[PDB]
């Protein structure tokens, strides 16, 4: 019976118009959204051939049938027929051969030219989350073209609308270069969903807290301190950057002096998560460099060390402590000795609580210059800082120890 029900009253969703999947709706929803390309779909179904026979399930609840719509995961019935849904929706389809097995069907179970009947039910829809931490979540508009994605350096044309909290504060075509979008008022989460984005691609970006304009806000757009951006982004064209290996020496050397200058800019406004962008070119570009002249290889050398010397600093401002001290034991195996790499080692080791490391660092700065004020006021701040942590450890195993005996003892 409702296998006929949709061969009578079906509404054909075909472009071509060829009523290939005819649909009624059972269960009518909530919401008008209806999910897009790239989106997490969360379903239970039933599928029946023309003798009314159950050749697949899933509606047991122990666990929903989850895949990505428009991608070629499901037949494109499903591909299709899922797209109408709003959530909570429960539908019927009728799907021709043609959207579904064709003549080689999907044996034992799908015979060849099979008509399939399916009973499907929206149970949720997510967009997708770009780099896993909820930061970029992309719903797709427009499926782009081509073989290449647009990589950091590379200078791109886009479309840009822009929204915060349902108010557009910007709507233009602009043309800049991946990284660098802050020159052109762009937040750093347009540059990072790029690399993910094809030529003629058309999506949409819900930009968390770490990806838009952050704490200072955008006076200019009227933008508070963190607040959540919406994005409509159209890719045009690109052009990509040349990879490290795709540059010869000189033009390695020529550029290492630009964005250098570049990274200098940067920290001295205080936007130090452009300046890693640009100092980080240099070690990219001349870390594993090798046969080069003599002139060369001090120049190269030069740069490489001040790199990372800078980098350490950038990382010390933006309280990742980790990146620091990686940065520090590079510029410390170029330079043993090195004054300004020993003390930032020794700084970032006294935030992440490394007491012992930390005096260490700060004495072998003392070995380079006696002259130093600062150092020895820094170890008598490890010694001071060491005591508080090991007074403290022992104040909350007391206090663990007396709650899980008491809590033990409750219990008998």
């Amino acid at each position: 019976s409702p296998t006929a029900t949709v061969a009578e009253q079906g509404e054909d969703i075909t472009s071509k118009k060829d009523r290939g999947v005819l649909k009624i709706v059972k269960r009518v929803g909530n919401g008008e959204e209806t999910p897009m390309i790239g989106d997490k779909v969360y379903v239970h179904y039933k599928g029946k051939l023309s003798n009314g026979k159950k050749f697949d399930s899933s509606h047991d609840r122990n666990e929903p049938f989850v895949f990505s719509l428009g991608k070629g995961q499901v037949i494109k019935a499903w591909d299709i027929g899922v797209a109408t849904m709003k959530k909570g929706e429960i539908c019927h389809l009728l799907c021709k051969p043609e959207y579904a097995y064709g003549s080689a069907g999907s044996l034992p179970k799908i015979p060849s030219n099979a008509t399939l009947f399916f009973e499907i039910e929206l149970l949720d829809f997510k967009g997708e989350d770009l780099f896993e931490d909820g930061g970029i979540i992309r719903r797709t508009k427009r499926k782009g073209e081509g073989y290449s994605n647009p990589n950091e350096g590379a200078t791109v044309e886009i479309h840009l609308e822009g929204r915060c909290g349902g108010r557009m504060f910007d709507c233009r075509d602009v043309a800049f270069t991946v990284g660098e979008g802050e020159d052109h008022d762009i937040p750093i989460g347009i540059d990072k969903a790029l690399e993910k984005m094809q030529r003629e691609e058309q999506c949409i970006l819900y930009l968390g807290p770490r990806y838009g304009f952050g704490e200072a806000g955008k006076p200019k757009f009227g933008i508070e301190p963190n607040a959540e951006l919406i994005y409509e982004v159209t890719l045009k064209s690109f052009e990509k950057a040349k990879e490290s290996w795709e540059m010869d020496t000189k033009e390695k050397l020529e550029q290492a002096a630009i964005v250098k200058e570049k990274g200098t800019v940067y920290f001295k406004g205080g936007k130090y998560m452009q300046a890693v962008i640009q100092y980080g070119k240099i070690v990219s570009w001349l870390e594993m460099e090798y046969g080069l002249s003599e002139k060369e290889s001090k120049a190269s050398e030069s740069f490489l060390l001040a790199a990372f010397l800078n980098l350490a600093m950038c990382y010390l401002k933006l309280r990742e402590y980790t990146k620091a001290v990686e940065c520090c034991d590079k510029a410390l195996g170029l330079d043993s000795a090195n004054e300004k790499g020993l003390y930032r080692r020794g700084e970032a080791q006294l935030l992440m609580n490394e007491f012992e490391s930390a005096k260490g660092d700060f004495e072998k700065v003392l070995e380079v210059n006696p002259q130093n004020k600062a150092a020895r006021l820094q170890i008598s701040m490890c010694q001071k800082k060491a005591k508080e942590h090991n007074e403290r450890d022992r104040r909350i195993y007391a206090n663990m120890f007396k709650k899980f005996a008491e809590q033990d003892a409750k219990e008998e």
